[PDB]
C-alpha cells in the first residue's frame, strides 16, 4: 500500500517575504494523512524553510555533493541538509543533468552517499525529445535506473521521479497514458532486476507538467504515485495537488 | 588599495562547529587597513550572517546569472543579497575544474553579481601542464580578458590568482612566484583596460596561506591580501587577518 507522495520543486524561486507567504499558504493546508508532502527549496532557504514550515510538511535539498566535507567551492553534503533539519535530497534533476551536465556516474555516487547518511532520496531520470524521437525511451530511463540501482544497499528511503524532459519547454504536451506506459515499464525493471518487493513498495512520481487540473486523472493512474511539481508548487494550486486523491 | 581577506570554508562545518569558528572570529580585532570577508556553504550563508559581527562580510562561494529561473540547485545574488550577504566568489579553480564551468558563464555571472550590487571575488589561475608548457600568461590572461568584456564597472571586483598549478601536484609557489603573477596581471589591466584601474583593482592571492608565510606574502608589492582555503577554518585565520601589520 504505497503511500502517496507530493514534492515541491521551488527550483531557483522566492525570497525570505515571498517564500514566507508561500509557506503561510501550506501550513494553513488541511494535509491529507495518506499523502507524504516534501518541500525543496533554494539551498540559500533551507534552514529558513525548515524553521517556518509546520512538521506536517518535510523539507529536501535541491542537489548535494558525495562526500561530507570538502575542497568542493559551492557545494553541499548531506550532513549539512541534516543538520538544518531536511530528511530529503533530490538528485539527478533534468536541470542538473542537462543544463549542468551531471553525468550518471556522479549521480549513482551522489545517492550512495546521501542515503549512507540517512537522507531520503527523490531521484531523477528521463529522456529528452530527440531520445524519445529516436524510439529509445525505455533504453535511456532503464540505463538511468540501472546506475542509481548499482550505488544501492537499500530501497526504502528512495522515490523515482520519471521526468519526460521531451515534454517540458519544447510545445509537446505528455498525456495521462504516456506517463503511465513509463511508470509500469521502469516497475517491470524493478521487479525483473531488482526484486519484487522493492518494485511494489517505491513510489515512482511523474514531474512533467502538473496543475490543479491535470492532477487528478493523472494521479488515478495505477502506476503514478504522486508528482514531483515544478512552477506550480510557487502556487496555492499546489494545495489541490496535494489533494489529488481525494 | 585596501588590503583584502578572504576565507573560503568550501564545503566544511555545521552549525556547531561553524557557531564555534564565528565566536572565534567575532573576538579577533580587525585592523582598520583591512577588509574582511567569510564565505561560508551555501546552506549557512544565512546561519552565518546572523550569528557574525559586522565587521565581517559574508559571501556567497558561488551563484548563477539570473534573478529567479527553473535552476534547480542554483542561488541567485538577489536571495544572497536578501540573506545579508555582499560578495560572492565566482570563478573559483574547484568551479572550473571540477564542475566545468566555462569562462563565458563565469562572465555572465561576474555581471549578472555586480548589477544586483554585489562584490565580486574573481578567481583565475593555470593548472601544472598549463605551466610547464609556457602558457601561464596566455591562460591567466584570458580568463581575466572573459570577465572583463562581461564587466563595465572595475569598484566592486576583487581579482584572486590560483596557483592551480601548486593543488595536490608536489610543486609549490614561492612569494616570488606569486608576485610575478600579480604584476603580470596588474600589467594586463594597464594594456587592456586601463592604468587607473591597474591601479585601484585588489590582486590578492589564493595559493597556500598560513600563519607562518602570510607576512612575507603580503609584503609583496602586488600582493594586496589573500582568498584563504584550510586555514579559514581555525583560529589561525585571524592571524592572517593581521599579514599587514
Amino acid at each position: 500500500s504505497r503511500k502517496f507522495f507530493v514534492g515541491g520543486n521551488w527550483k531557483m524561486n522566492g525570497r525570505k517575504q515571498s517564500l514566507g507567504e508561500l509557506i503561510g499558504t501550506l501550513n494553513a493546508a488541511k494535509v491529507p494523512a495518506d499523502t507524504e508532502v516534501v518541500c525543496a527549496p533554494p539551498t540559500a532557504y533551507i534552514d529558513f524553510a525548515r524553521q517556518k514550515l509546520d512538521p506536517k510538511i518535510a523539507v529536501a535539498a535541491q542537489n548535494c555533493y558525495k562526500v561530507t566535507n570538502g575542497a568542493f567551492t559551492g557545494e553541499i553534503s548531506p550532513g549539512m541538509i541534516k543538520d538544518c533539519g531536511a530528511t530529503w535530497v533530490v538528485l539527478g534533476h533534468s536541470e542538473r543533468r542537462h543544463v549542468f551536465g551531471e553525468s550518471d556516474e556522479l549521480i549513482g555516487q551522489k545517492v550512495a552517499h546521501a542515503l549512507a547518511e540517512g537522507l531520503g532520496v527523490i531521484a531523477c531520470i528521463g529522456e529528452k525529445l530527440d531520445e524519445r524521437e529516436a524510439g529509445i525511451t525505455e533504453k535511456v530511463v532503464f540505463e538511468q535506473t540501472k546506475v542509481i540501482a548499482d550505488n544501492m544497499k537499500d530501497w526504502s528511503k528512495v522515490v523515482l521521479a520519471y521526468e519526460p524532459v521531451w515534454a517540458i519547454g519544447t510545445g509537446k504536451t505528455a498525456t495521462p497514458q504516456q506517463a503511465q506506459e513509463v511508470h509500469e515499464k521502469l516497475r517491470g525493471w524493478l521487479k525483473s532486476n531488482v526484486s519484487d518487493a522493492v518494485a511494489q513498495s517505491t513510489r515512482i512520481i511523474y514531474g512533467g507538467s502538473v496543475t490543479g487540473a491535470t492532477c487528478k486523472e493523472l494521479a488515478s493512474q495505477p502506476d503514478v504515485d504522486g508528482f514531483l511539481v515544478g512552477g506550480a508548487s510557487l502556487k496555492p494550486e499546489f494545495v489541490d495537488i496535494i489533494n489529488a486523491k481525494q
